[PDB]
């Protein structure tokens, strides 16, 4: 069960950035992948359940967008107008009626 | 509205204890499982232990038998039970709870826990 996140970086305010989670290993039935963000504390960002269904942070609602390509087990966060308050390290999160819980590496994402 | 209050952190002696209690208030709207996750100094984040709401329980290898996972169902308050700390053991506990039909999650502030 391995979790490859990726995508992160610095960007000027207004900046788009898309990130991925890609996944291997997964011993288990379709998971269920959200996005959390460490802010200088921990918020749920956005998840799509698996079955499809897909929920956002009502601070990025509209400028944030979840994607997930089944084939390669791969979820992207589309993030557009980044603005200062969405800096933060951001790790990738799995579960799988499993309740296991796993996370990526974190990838980080700077804005000015 | 949702709003979770950790506590309990504090420091310890290598083998000590301490209960963590992450109190969840405002309207859920759904039974929720509660997860703990630690975050060592300058490491990522680790699923330590989990309570499903049917009751079902679940540990991270590394802390079964030392830690004990409890919830109050009545007070919609989830308790972290750490026996036996070890210096290992040592970062900042956050409680997850995730309730949804709905993947909705949230998480508490973190409290510290420190073992010399």
């Amino acid at each position: 069960v391995q979790l490859v996140e990726s995508g992160g970086g610095s960007v000027q305010a207004g900046g788009s950035l898309r990130l991925s989670c890609a996944v291997s290993g997964s011993t288990y039935s379709p998971c269920t992948t959200g996005w959390v963000r460490q802010a200088p504390g921990l918020e749920w960002v956005s998840s799509i359940s698996s079955p499809g269904t897909i929920y956002y942070q009502d601070s990025v609602k509209g400028r944030f967008t979840i994607s997930r390509d089944n084939a390669k087990n791969t979820v992207y966060l589309q993030m557009n107008s980044l603005q200062r308050e969405d800096t933060g390290m951001y790790y990738c999160q799995i579960q799988c009626r499993s309740i296991r819980e796993y996370w990526g590496q974190g990838t980080q994402v700077t804005v000015s």
